[PDB]
């Protein structure tokens, strides 16, 4: 069983990942944040959120309306399945949640939620394989 995985966040609005596949024997899963190259928080913060595919929009818009100092989330949304906290360059943030919130026939996505980084293409899939 493979119950983590990292994933990093880089000073090019990227992650080096599209895809998260959570293998449904894990009764936890791990994701490590980490965020190479030379930019702070306040210009290129990254954090990892998930939600469902649905709740992406709506999670995204709310969180950039809350702003950086809310690490770009609604406090306490309950459509944040699992998030790590805003890192800049150097810095790192791990997450672990129960895959018993994780369902068959629903679509999760993952992403980033700072100021329009999602809709830049931060973001990708979680899978329960
Ligand atoms: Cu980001």
């Amino acid at each position: 069983a493979e119950c983590s995985v990292d994933i990093q966040g880089n000073d090019q609005m990227q992650f080096n990942t599209n895809a998260i596949t959570v293998d449904k024997s894990c009764k936890q899963f791990t994701v490590n944040l980490s965020h190479p190259g030379n930019l702070p928080k306040n210009v290129m913060g990254h954090n990892w959120v998930l939600s469902t595919a649905a709740d992406m929009q709506g999670v995204v818009t709310d969180g950039m309306a809350s702003g950086l100092d809310k690490d770009y989330l609604k406090p306490d949304d309950s459509r944040v399945i699992a998030h790590t906290k805003l890192i800049g360059s150097g810095e790192k943030d791990s997450v672990t949640f129960d895959v018993s919130k994780l369902k068959e026939g629903e679509q999760y996505m993952f992403f980033c939620a700072a100021a329009a980084h999602a809709a830049a293409a931060m973001k990708g899939t979680l899978t329960l394989k």
